[PDB]
C-alpha cells in the first residue's frame, strides 16, 4: 500500500493524425517509446522504402533504390510521425518496409492490404510486424494484455520472459472481469508482487523447455486457490509505474502441483454405488458446476450445485439409484483464458461411459449390467495368448474399418451394413472370408476408431450415404443443389449408379466421380474416425440404434463374434494425442471446456493450442490427463475386453507416461499389449518422447517403416514420377527395372538388408552381412541418416507392407512395376511381397483386403474417401481398381503418373483374388506352422537366425534366412525340424541354392499340399539337396530331424 501504482503512460488514446484522400494511403508510426515522453525524439531519420511486385502494385511512385532515405514523415504529432503516399487505385496492396535509415524498425516486410482497411489509413509500431486500423488500435494493443508466454509452474513460481530485470513484476489477478488499465488509466486489481529468484532442479525437471526461461517468486501464503478462481496476469513495469508489458499466464504447471496429488487418488465419471450415484469432474478453476439432470426427452429435471473438495479441485454430488439410464451434463461456470470470460456452458462428461445419439448428453450407465452382456459376455476368453515373448510374436494382425468390412456386402443384412453387429452374420461373404483368414493363421483383428468419434453425424435423418437415392443426397446436402451434378436430383437412381456412369468419361481431365464424391464425403457416414469426441463410449452411428446404450451391447456382440465365432482378438486403435477441438465454444470441444489450456497443449509464447498432430494437440504429460488416459484404457480393457491398443502418434506421449498406462493396465490383465506409430513429433525439448528408439526394451510395440519402405519402394512423400521411379523389393528394384527408374544395384542391395534386417525382427544388434560384404549391427544399417535396427526383441517391432494410411500395397506396385510384368507377376509381387512381413520374426501387420489385392483407385488418403474408394468387394469380383481418378486436392499432382500407368494391364478379377488369398493363407500358415518363425525374444533370434546369399556378389532380390533349431542353438524348440529356410525369390530369373547341398532339406509339407496353387510351384530339391526357385517365388524348406537333435543350420559368429 506504499506501493508505485503500474499504469498506463498519462497521455490519451490517440487519435488519427490524417485521413488518406482518394488515390492516396496513409501509415501512422506510432512512437510509444516517445509517448513514455522525456525526451521529443526526432523523425527525420525515420523513413519508408516502398515497392511494386506483382502481388501489391498500387504505389504511384517507388522508390527502387534501397540507400534512398528521402521518402521522410509527411508530418507529425507527439504520438509520432505518419506517410501520405499515392496510388494508382483504391483496389490492391503496398509493400512497405520501416526504416531509420537504412535499419530496419520492423524486420518483417509489412503489406498493407486495400480489402482489410477499405479507409487505407493504418498504423504499425516499431518492434511488431502488425498492422492496425487506427493508432488507438495500435497503442491500446503496445500497454495491453498480449500473449501467453507468463507459466506459472508451481505454488511459488512464475517464469515469464517479460518480467526480466524489470524492476516491477506483479501477478494480477481479477475474479469476476478482466484486468485492465481503469478510469485513472491504472490498474487497480489485486496483485501478488514477484521477486526475482532461479528455476529449482525440480522445475527444470519438469520443464526442461522453459528452464532458460527468467524466474520469479511469489510470496509462500499466496492463497493460489482463489487466484485460479478467475483472470491471472502477469505484468511489468519501470520505476515510475510505466507498464512495459502484461501478458496472460499459462497455468498447468501450477495446477498439476495443487491438486494433482490429491484428484489423482479420485475416480470420475457418473459411478453406481451401492449408495446410489456419485458424480465427480475434475475442474480446479471454476467458480461453479451445477449437475443438471435430463428426461429422456432432453428436458431438464434437476439441477444441482456440486461439492468442491479444496483438496483436489474435483466437484461430486450423490444422488439415488434411480439416476442410471439418465441423461446429464455439467453446468460450468469457469474463466476460459482464450476468450478472456467466465463462461457458463452445459458439458457432456469426458469420463462418459454412455451418450445419446451424437453425444450431445452424457448417460448415466452401470457398464456391469448383465442387460448391457451378450449372453456369455462374462466367460468370454482370448483366443490367442500373450503371455510369453513368443505368443506376442505369434500376432499377424487384420486392420479393418467397420465400413470398409460390411458396407457393400448384399450378403449381410441391409440393417447390420457399416455396423459393430455385421461380424454376427455368420453366413455372409465377409464374415465367411474373416473365419477362413483366421482358420489359416491371421489372429488378430485390429479396429479403425470405434470410440466416439466427432465427424460422422449420428442423427441417421442427416445423413445421406451412396446406397440411397440422388434425391436423399440433394435433401441434406445443401452444396448438391448448386453443383455440376444437380441434375441428378430428380433423376431417380442411387448415388452408387451415379458414380458408376460416371467413371465412363472419368479421366485426368475430366476427373468426375472425385468431384461428385467430395461433395458425398461431406454429408456420409464415411471417415476413419480419428477425430476424438468422448474416448470411453463406442461409436454411435455404428450401432443401429445410437440414443443411449444399444451401442454398448451391440459393441459387445460384436467383440464376441470376433474372438468366439471368428476366433481372433481384438486390438483398438487409440487417439489421445489430440482432440476434435478446443476453445470455449466449439461443440466437440469438451476437456477444454471444463479445466481450459490444462488438456491441450499450448505454444509457450502465444498460449494457443498447437495443432502438430492436425487438429487440438493434447498434453498427456500433464497428470490429469494421463490419469484420464490410463483410465480410460482400463474401461476398454475391463468392460470391453480389448486385448490390445494401438496408440495413434505415439511419440508425441511421454515414454514415461505411455510406460505409466502400461504398468497400470497390467495390474488388470498382464497379457494386454500396447503399440503404436511415430514419425514426426518434436517435443523431444519438453520430455522424452515415446519413439521407436527411446522404446527399445520396453516391450511397447513400434510400427517399423524400414522394411515397408524397403519392400513397397520409396516413401511417403513420394509424387509425381517418384511414385514410379522409387521401386522397392516387391516391385523389382534392381532386377526388373521399369522406363523411368535409375536404382543402381548398389540401392538395391541396400533395400535388401533394410528387408534382411526387418524380417530378423529389426534389431539393434543383430549382426548381418551388408550390402558391400561388410559385418554390421542392426543399429547401424542406414534408415535415412538413421538406425535403422532398433529394437530389442522382434515383439518390440510392427512389420507392415500396407495400412490404412498412405497407398495400398496393389496401387504401389501398380505404379512401379514394368511394363512387361504381366497380371499374374503381379499378383505374384504383391504376394512375395507380403511374404517378407508374414514370414518374418517381427509382429505381422497387414491392411484389410490385401489378400484380395485391395486398391483404392490410386488414393493416397483415403480418410474420406467414403464408400466408394474404400470399397472391399467380398463377392470377389474386383479389386476396387480403376473405379476413377482420386481426390484431386490429395492426388492431383499424380494425375499424370496414374494416366501413364494406370492400363498397363488388366484389372483383377476373381481369378486372381481366390489365387492371392490362396498364397495369403498359405503364407499365414506358414508363420505359425512352426515356433521357429516366432521366437519372441531378441537374443534367442540372434542365436538361431542367419541369412545366405549375402555380400556384394549377392544374387539381387533373393532373400534366404535361415532358422536354427540343431545343437548350437540349445533347445530343440520344434520336435520335427532341426532348422527351416525361408527363400524369397523377388526376381524375374530362376536361381539355384548350392548354400545346402547334402543337407536333406526338403520342401515344406503346406507348401506341397498347395501344389500348382502354391507360392513355390515349380520348386525343385534335387537328390543332392540342390534347390531351384522360379522366378517370383517363395519358398519354406526344412531340415527333418531324427532320433535325436541334429546340426541343423548354425548360426556363423562374423
Ligand atoms: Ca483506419
Ligand atoms: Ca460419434
Ligand atoms: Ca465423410
Ligand atoms: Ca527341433
Ligand atoms: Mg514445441
Amino acid at each position: 500500500p506504499q506501493d508505485v501504482v503500474v499504469r498506463l503512460p498519462d497521455v490519451a488514446v490517440p487519435g488519427e493524425a490524417v485521413q488518406a484522400s482518394a488515390r492516396q494511403a496513409v501509415i501512422h508510426l506510432v512512437d510509444i517509446a516517445g509517448i513514455t515522453s522525456s525526451t521529443p525524439a526526432d523523425y527525420a531519420t525515420k523513413n519508408l522504402y516502398l515497392w511494386n511486385n506483382e502481388t501489391c502494385d498500387a504505389l504511384s511512385a517507388p522508390v527502387a533504390d534501397w540507400n534512398d532515405v528521402s521518402t521522410t514523415p509527411t508530418g507529425s504529432d507527439k504520438y509520432g510521425p505518419y506517410w501520405v503516399i499515392p496510388l494508382t487505385k483504391e483496389s490492391g496492396c503496398i509493400n512497405v518496409i520501416v526504416r531509420d535509415g537504412t535499419n530496419k524498425l520492423i524486420d518483417s516486410d509489412l503489406r498493407v492490404s486495400f480489402s482489410d482497411f477499405t479507409d487505407r489509413t493504418v498504423s504499425v509500431i516499431a518492434g511488431n510486424s502488425a498492422v492496425y486500423d487506427s493508432r488507438a488500435d495500435a497503442f491500446r494493443a503496445a500497454f495491453g494484455v498480449a500473449l501467453a508466454d507468463a507459466h506459472w509452474v508451481d505454488k511459488t513460481t512464475l517464469l515469464w520472459p517479460g518480467g526480466e530485470n524489470k524492476p516491477i513484476v506483479r501477478l494480477y489477478y481479477s475474479h469476476s472481469s478482466k484486468v485492465a488499465a481503469d478510469s485513472n488509466g491504472e490498474f487497480s486489481d489485486k496483485y501478488v508482487k514477484l521477486t526475482p529468484t532461479t528455476v529449482n532442479q525440480q522445475v527444470s525437471m519438469r520443464f526442461p523447455h522453459l528452464a532458460s526461461y527468467p524466474a520469479f517468486k511469489l510470496p509462500d501464503d499466496v492463497n493460489v486457490d482463489e487466484l485460479l478462481q478467475g483472470e491471472t496476469v502477469a505484468i511489468a513495469a519501470e520505476s515510475d509505474g510505466i507498464l512495459s508489458s502484461a501478458t496472460q499466464v499459462q497455468t498447468a504447471g501450477v495446477l498439476d502441483d495443487t491438486y494433482a496429488a490429491a484428484a489423482e487418488a479420485l475416480s470420475y465419471g457418473a459411478q453406481l454405488t451401492d449408495s446410489g450415484v456419485t458424480f465427480r469432474v475434475w475442474a480446479p478453476t471454476a467458480q461453479q458446476v451445477e449437475l443438471v439432470i435430463y428426461s429422456a426427452d432432453k428436458k431438464v429435471i434437476a439441477s444441482h450445485p456440486m461439492t468442491r473438495d479444496s483438496a483436489s479441485g474435483a466437484w461430486s454430488w450423490q444422488g439415488g439409484s434411480d439416476l442410471k439410464g439418465a441423461f446429464y451434463r455439467y453446468a460450468m461456470t469457469v474463466y476460459h483464458p482464450q476468450s478472456r470470460k467466465v463462461e457458463q456452458y452445459e458439458v457432456t462428461d469426458p469420463y462418459a461411459h454412455s451418450l445419446s445419439t451424437n453425444s450431445e448428453y452424457s448417460q448415466v450407465v452401470d457398464l456391469n449390467d448383465s442387460a448391457l452382456k451378450p449372453e456369455g459376455w462374462d466367460g468370454l476368453t482370448m483366443p490367442h495368448a500373450q503371455k510369453t515373448k513368443a505368443d506376442l510374436a505369434k500376432m499377424t494382425i487384420h486392420e479393418s474399418h467397420i465400413r470398409d468390412l460390411s458396407a457393400w456386402d448384399q450378403t449381410v443384412p441391409a440393417e447390420l451394413r457399416g455396423k459393430y453387429l455385421a461380424l454376427t452374420a455368420q453366413e455372409s461373404n465377409m464374415v465367411q472370408h474373416l473365419k477362413q483368414l483366421s482358420a489359416s493363421g491371421v489372429t488378430h483383428i485390429e479396429l479403425l476408431p470405434v470410440f466416439d468419434l466427432a465427424t460422422v453425424n449420428e442423427f441417421s435423418d442427416k445423413v445421406a450415404d451412396i446406397q440411397q437415392p440422388f434425391s436423399r443426397l440433394c435433401e441434406v446436402n445443401s452444396a448438391v443443389k448448386s453443383s455440376e451434378f444437380a441434375g441428378y436430383c430428380d433423376s431417380g437412381s442411387t448415388v452408387e449408379e451415379v458414380l458408376t456412369q460416371l467413371k465412363q468419361n472419368d479421366s485426368k481431365d475430366n476427373p468426375q466421380v472425385q468431384a461428385l464424391n467430395t461433395l458425398v464425403a461431406q454429408t456420409d457416414s464415411y471417415n476413419w474416425g480419428y477425430d476424438p469426441f468422448h474416448y470411453t463410449v463406442p461409436e454411435g452411428s455404428y450401432a443401429t440404434d445410437p440414443e443411449g446404450t444399444a451401442r454398448i451391447k451391440e459393441f459387445r456382440t460384436m467383440i464376441q463374434a470376433i474372438k468366439q465365432d471368428l476366433g481372433m482378438n481384438v486390438i483398438m486403435d487409440v487417439v489421445y494425442n489430440h482432440t476434435n477441438a478446443a476453445g470455449p465454444t466449439d461443440r466437440t470441444s469438451v476437456l477444454d471446456k471444463i479445466v481450459p489450456w490444462y488438456y491441450q497443449r499450448l505454444n509457450e509464447t502465444t498460449g494457443s493450442v498447437e495443432s502438430a498432430t492436425c487438429c487440438s494437440d493434447s498434453a498427456p504429460e500433464h497428470r490429469m490427463f494421463a490419469k484420464l488416459i490410463a483410465d480410460s484404457l482400463a474401461v476398454w480393457t475391463t468392460d470391453y475386453k480389448i486385448d490390445g491398443f494401438r496408440f495413434d502418434l505415439m511419440l508425441y506421449h511421454p515414454k514415461a507416461q505411455i510406460l505409466s498406462a502400461w504398468e497400470r493396465i497390467k495390474a488388470l490383465n498382464p497379457d494386454i499389449y500396447f503399440f503404436g506409430e511415430g514419425w514426426d513429433s518434436n517435443q523431444s525439448d519438453r520430455f522424452e518422447i515415446a519413439s521407436q528408439i527411446n522404446l527399445k526394451g520396453t516391450g511397447i510395440g513400434t510400427f517399423s517403416d524400414r522394411l515397408r519402405d524397403a519392400v513397397r519402394g520409396g516413401g511417403p512423400f513420394d509424387s509425381g514420377d517418384a511414385l514410379r521411379q522409387n521401386q522397392g523389393v516387391g516391385s523389382g528394384a534392381g532386377v526388373l527395372p521399369n522406363e523411368l527408374t535409375t536404382l543402381s544395384d548398389d540401392q538395391a542391395r541396400h533395400l535388401a538388408d533394410l528387408t534382411r534386417l526387418g524380417m530378423a525382427g529389426n534389431l539393434a544388434d543383430f549382426v548381418l552381412i551388408d550390402k558391400d560384404g561388410a559385418v554390421k549391427r542392426g543399429s547401424e544399417i542406414d534408415y535415412n541418416g538413421a538406425p535403422g535396427g532398433y529394437a530389442a526383441d522382434p515383439t518390440e517391432v510392427v512389420n507392415y507392407v500396407s495400412k490404412h494410411d498412405n497407398q495400398t500395397l496393389w496401387d504401389m506396385i501398380s505404379y512401379k512395376a514394368a511394363q512387361e510384368a504381366d497380371l499374374d507377376t503381379r499378383v505374384r509381387m504383391q504376394a512375395v511381397s507380403l511374404a517378407t512381413v508374414m514370414l518374418g520374426q517381427g509382429i505381422a501387420f497387414d491392411q484389410q483386403g490385401s489378400e484380395l489385392l485391395r486398391s483404392k483407385s490410386f488414393t493416397r488418403d483415403s480418410y474420406d474417401s467414403g464408400d466408394w474408394f474404400n470399397r472391399v468387394d467380398y463377392s470377389l469380383q474386383d479389386n476396387n481398381y480403376n473405379v476413377g481418378m482420386p481426390r484431386s486436392s490429395d492426388d492431383g499432382s499424380n494425375y499424370d503418373i496414374i494416366a501413364r500407368v494406370k492400363d498397363a494391364v488388366a484389372t483383377p478379377g476373381e481369378t486372381e483374388l481366390k489365387q492371392m488369398t490362396a498364397f495369403y493363407q498359405e503364407l499365414t500358415a506358414l508363420r505359425k506352422s512352426s515356433p521357429l518363425f516366432t521366437l519372441g525374444d531378441g537374443a534367442t533370434v540372434m542365436k538361431r537366425v542367419d541369412f545366405r546369399n549375402t555380400g556384394a556378389d549377392q544374387q539381387t532380390g533373393l532373400l534366404v534366412m535361415t532358422i536354427d533349431d540343431g545343437m548350437q542353438a540349445g533347445a530343440s524348440l520344434d520336435s520335427r525340424v532341426d532348422g527351416i529356410v525361408v527363400a524369397i525369390n523377388a526376381a524375374p530369373e530362376s536361381r539355384t541354392l548350392q548354400d545346402f547341398a547334402g543337407t536333406s532339406l526338403q520342401l515344406s509339407a503346406i507348401q506341397q499340399a498347395a501344389g500348382d496353387r502354391s507360392l513355390a510351384s515349380g520348386v525343385q530339391v534335387a537328390a543332392d539337396g540342390s534347390v531351384t526357385l522360379p522366378a517370383w517365388s517363395v519358398a519354406v524348406l526344412e531340415l527333418p530331424q531324427g532320433e535325436s537333435q541334429g546340426a541343423g543350420l548354425p548360426v556363423s559368429s562374423k
